[PDB]
């Protein structure tokens, strides 16, 4: 794409915003930035001679671009957004310029929760077949910055917000990998709109991977010859149970016995199905992608185990930002003693009912905070505690703690009511752990 001599305005001075001034910039073409935020966490970082506008969107400067670049956390719906979009000015996102550039086939992952996951075992798979991979998008690394014109494969954790802006993606294989609710504060015609979002990822798409046991990640009009699926029961990449051992399966073939692996639960070995299919479809080779399953350890804020000691378990799962990944924690979780699970943050307008069903019984504590602490505090009142903050909170458990129990910290909300990023959340869950949970 050609961009000299164009007014270019970027929307939003976070990772994404300082990408895009650093993509432009380099192209000899010096955009112009703004943010709804006064203080953005951004502004300091930006280049001197960046003309800047904070605590509002600038009317002025949006109807007379040419290009409006919209980070992912900044609505289309916005008003002034919606007006320049009325008025025939083009709006994309980061990823949207990425593809635009990217010399190298794509493979695309969305889904409300294992995206990073399976995003992170396909790049494994790659780097296991000796491919030179660039591994970024909603993971946490700017896509463009992986431009790159040695890589020989990309792979792309996409979220639903980058997806509305993206029109120019054809992977080579994509997947949603489940749909359950996340984002309605930003999606005000509901799951079905969130959906038609990651519905994009599969336009163009030569492979497209599908959950056989999630209808909602069936392609816009419908399964077709395009389509690979992954299940628990059935599918083309499928598990089977025999007498205590799991297996994954492609096609009427056992291709890895999961001891092998070192993530457990059946979730993350749909993931695996999902990573191998991914794979297969980018041409990788089968007997590496399978060495790179049984080599991955995990990623760091995903039912991380931060420590062991006296018999309990502190358990920093900050990732969890939306009542499916919470689920996944609390199904099928096997605790000596009482758990004492900590919830809380900005929800998102999430209902938070379907974890009811998972905190009775005897042996369950909660702790709430943040934004919305009240409201999960209310899914079992005469078991929780509600404080405002994470701190407060773990050192009000901490003295109950006793062995056999666990600590979770699984919040299922966002992060960024208290919290630079959910990592900074895991971060001071893990420092705090150590401090009251060890000698
Ligand atoms: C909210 C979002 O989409 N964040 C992703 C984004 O990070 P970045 O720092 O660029 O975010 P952003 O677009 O500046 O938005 C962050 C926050 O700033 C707020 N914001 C942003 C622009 C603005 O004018 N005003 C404003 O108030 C947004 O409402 C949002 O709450 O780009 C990064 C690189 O692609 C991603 O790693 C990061 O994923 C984070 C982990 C995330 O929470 N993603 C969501 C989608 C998720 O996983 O659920
Ligand atoms: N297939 C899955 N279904 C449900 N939860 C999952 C799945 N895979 C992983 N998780 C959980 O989801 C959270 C995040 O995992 P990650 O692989 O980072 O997914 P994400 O899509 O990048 N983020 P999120 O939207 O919070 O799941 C963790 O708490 C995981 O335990
Ligand atoms: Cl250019
Ligand atoms: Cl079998
Ligand atoms: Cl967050
Ligand atoms: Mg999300």
């Amino acid at each position: 794409a050609d961009y000299q001599g164009k007014n270019v305005v970027i929307i939003g001075l976070g990772l994404t915003g300082l990408s895009c001034v650093d993509f432009f910039l380099a192209r000899g073409v010096t955009p112009r930035v703004m943010d709804t935020r006064m203080t953005p966490p951004g502004l300091d970082k930006l280049p001197e001679a960046v003309e800047r506008h904070t605590g509002s969107l600038n009317d002025e400067w949006l109807m007379a671009a040419d290009l409006i670049v919209a980070s992912p956390g900044i609505a289309l719906a916005h008003p002034s957004l919606s007006a320049a979009a009325d008025a025939g000015i083009e709006i994309v996102g980061d990823i949207e310029l990425f593809c635009r550039e990217a010399q190298a086939p794509i493979v695309a992952i969305t889904g409300s929760n294992g995206k990073s996951t399976v995003t992170t075992l396909v790049g494994e798979m790659a780097k296991a077949a000796g491919v030179n991979v660039g591994v970024g998008g909603n993971i946490g690394l700017p896509a463009l910055m992986l431009l790159d014109d040695e890589c020989e494969l990309y792979v792309l954790e996409l979220s639903s917000f980058q997806l509305e802006t993206t029109s120019s993606l054809q992977a080579v294989a994509a997947t949603i990998l489940n749909v359950t609710e996340d984002h309605m504060d930003r999606y005000p015609f509901g799951l079905q709109q969130y959906r038609a979002a990651k519905l994009r990822i599969y336009e163009n798409a030569k492979v497209c991977v599908v959950n056989a046991d999630d209808a909602l990640t069936m392609p816009i009009r419908g399964a077709d010859e395009r389509c690979v699926s992954f299940g628990v029961n059935m599918g083309d990449y499928h598990l089977n149970h025999q007498q205590g051992e799991t297996w994954l399966r492609v096609k009427g073939e056992k291709v890895l016995n999961v001891k092998e692996m070192k993530l457990s639960g059946q979730h993350n070995y749909t993931n695996a199905l999902a990573a191998l299919a991914l794979a297969d479809a980018a041409g990788l080779p089968r007997a590496s992608s399978l060495k790179a399953l049984t080599t991955f350890t995990g990623l760091p804020h995903r039912f991380e185990v931060v420590l062991e000691h006296n018999g309990v378990r502190w358990i920093n799962d900050s990732k969890a930002t939306n009542v499916g990944s919470t689920e996944a924690a609390l199904n099928g979780l096997h605790v000596d003693g009482t758990l004492h699970l900590l919830l809380g943050g900005d929800g998102k307008s999430a209902d938070f009912s379907p974890l009811a069903r998972y905190l009775n019984g005897d042996n369950v504590r909660l702790y709430c905070f943040g934004r919305d602490g009240a409201q999960l505090a209310a899914l079992r009142p005469e078991v929780a505690e509600q404080t405002e903050t994470m701190e407060q909170a773990m050192r009000l458990l901490a003295p109950r703690v006793q062995p056999g129990d666990m600590v979770l910290l699984s919040p299922a909300c966002a992060s960024l009511d208290q919290f630079k990023n959910f990592e900074q959340r895991g971060n001071e869950f893990a420092r705090l752990a150590k401090e009251l949970g060890g000698h």
